[PDB]
């Protein structure tokens, strides 16, 4: 499969051609584009082959989400700027396509983007988000395995045991990508079952 680290299908999408699924993703620290090159596109590919590329809009959280190392250490685990950009994309999804199933994901830092943005969204927009997958959730223990104010039923955390940040340890840049299987198999099935 082509690997596209920049996906802007919500941004450029027409409210005259709303898809069945809108898939929004926040990448890990240091990853290129707005999708990164690991869990982001793996999930993108996996969903597009469940429903067809035409019936899924794939959107990265780019712009002011720079995915830098320093932001992991801030109280929220990422920047306010990144959180606000993700809020803006969720709102744009609801605005453009209120009847579409929103699903989203985050890997490492991108999970903090997801937690911080989604926790602040309206009842209406949250209800539109059918499922959220959090690979290497860096605030896992701190946030009690959930996104605040977002249904735990619609939320899945993926942690590998070699991932100490999932389990309270202060942030370290992951030396290895640990979520190939979770991203390829478990996550797209969890999302599909909520669409």
């Amino acid at each position: 499969d082509p690997q596209s680290s920049t996906r802007n299908e919500l941004e450029t999408g027409s409210s005259s051609a709303c898809p069945k699924v809108i898939y929004i993703f926040a990448r890990a620290s240091t990853e290129p584009g707005n999708m990164g090159i690991s869990a982001g596109p793996i999930v993108a590919d996996a969903l597009e082959r469940i429903y067809g590329a035409n019936d899924v809009w794939v959107q990265g959280v780019g712009g002011p989400y720079l995915a830098d190392l320093a932001s992991n250490f801030l109280p929220d685990g990422t920047s306010s700027a990144a959180i606000n950009e993700a809020r803006r994309l969720f709102t744009l999804a609801n605005t453009k396509c209120p009847n579409a199933a929103i699903v989203s994901g985050g890997y490492s830092q991108g999970t903090a983007v997801m937690a911080g943005s989604i926790s602040g969204l309206s009842t209406t927009i949250k209800n539109q988000i059918k499922g959220v997958v959090l690979f290497g959730y860096t605030k896992n223990l701190q946030n009690l395995g959930r996104i605040p104010n977002f249904e735990t039923s619609k939320t899945e955390v993926y942690c590998d045991i070699a991932d100490a940040v999932c389990y309270g340890t202060l942030f370290i840049l992951p030396a290895h990508f640990l979520y190939q299987t979770d991203a390829a198999v478990a996550a797209p099935r969890f999302l599909q079952a909520r669409i």
